[PDB]
Parts: C-alpha cells; structure tokens; sequence
C-alpha cells in the first residue's frame, strides 16, 4: 500500500492520473520523481522547468555540478540526483526529442530506466515538448516498466484521449 490517491489501474503495475506533477510530488513526497531531462540537464520547460522552478532552482544548481563532473547524459540514459523539497530522489530520465531529430527507437531505453526503481511518479517520457505520440509513449510505458508506475498527466484533455484508447 502506498498514498497515490486517484489513480486510473491501467495494468497490473502502471496506473495514470490527470495532474500536476509538481503538485503530485509536493502532496505523495515520493521516493522517486522523474523528470523529463535533457542530456546537459538543463531544466528550462515543460516538465523539467516547472519542477526545477519548485525547487527554487536548487536542481538546476546541482544538476551543473553535476555536468560539470560527469559530462552529458546519453539520450536514454539517466541519473539519480537529489529530489530536494519534492521528493527523496529525482531520476533524470532522457527520452528522445523528436524536434531535434532523436530517435524514438531510443524511448523504450528511456523507460528502461525505471526499472531500476520499486515504485515512481512519473510523466510520459518524450511527450510535452519532446514532440512523440503520447499514446505511443503510454504503449512502451506499459511494455516496458515492471516496476510500480504512477504516471501524471498534465494535459485533461490528453488524459481523456491516453484512456479512451488504451488497449
Ligand atoms: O509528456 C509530458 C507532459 C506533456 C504535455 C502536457 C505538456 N508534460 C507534463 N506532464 C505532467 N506534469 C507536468 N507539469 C509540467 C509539465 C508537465
Ligand atoms: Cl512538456
């Protein structure tokens, strides 16, 4: 038992909300949020803009050290950072931006990540501003990930869409 509250049961494992992440994590304080990054972790829009500006700009001041250290992610991959006021953890997850050309083949690599996590709050990887389909997210969401995913969402209208037609 945990306390997500609201959730729609999409399968045995993933379950979907029309919300607010920011608000989500700022309510359940997850041991994981995901953010949708990029690979220089810069926290600039959708997503990631609005969590970082939850925190004040305290991911965006420790996700440069953290470049600084290591260098970029790859698309596809990830890393574990602070979830500061929202959160234990913030897993930094790049999914492919097709308004830069990436390839979506690559999204299913993103997902892999959560793998490595019991349970998370998460958006639909590479939908928003990345520009994929988010029903085909929400498909390798489900194909993918075993572990226990509570995916958030913003859009009211995309969440009646991702429901009426999931299969
Ligand atoms: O595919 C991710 C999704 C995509 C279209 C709604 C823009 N973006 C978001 N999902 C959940 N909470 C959010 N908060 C701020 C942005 C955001
Ligand atoms: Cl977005």
């Amino acid at each position: 038992v945990n306390s997500f509250s609201g959730y729609l049961k999409l399968t045995d494992n993933v379950y979907i909300k029309n919300a607010d992440i920011v608000e989500e994590a700022k309510k359940v304080k997850p041991t994981v949020v995901v953010n949708a990054a990029n690979v220089y972790l810069k926290h600039g829009g959708g997503v990631a803009g609005a969590l970082n500006k939850a925190t004040n700009n305290a991911m965006q001041v420790e996700s440069d050290d953290y470049i600084a250290t290591n260098g970029p992610l790859k698309v596809g991959g990830s890393c574990v950072l602070s979830g500061h006021n929202l959160a234990k953890h913030c897993l930094h997850v790049v999914g492919p931006n097709v308004n830069k050309g990436e390839d979506i083949q690559l999204l299913k690599s993103a997902y892999e990540n959560f793998n490595q996590h019991e349970v998370l709050l998460a958006p639909l990887l590479s939908a928003g501003i990345f520009g994929a389909d988010p029903i085909h997210s929400l498909r390798v969401c489900v194909d993918t990930v075993r572990t226990n995913v509570y995916l958030a969402v913003f859009d009211k209208n995309l969440y009646d869409k991702l429901v009426s037609s999931f299969l």
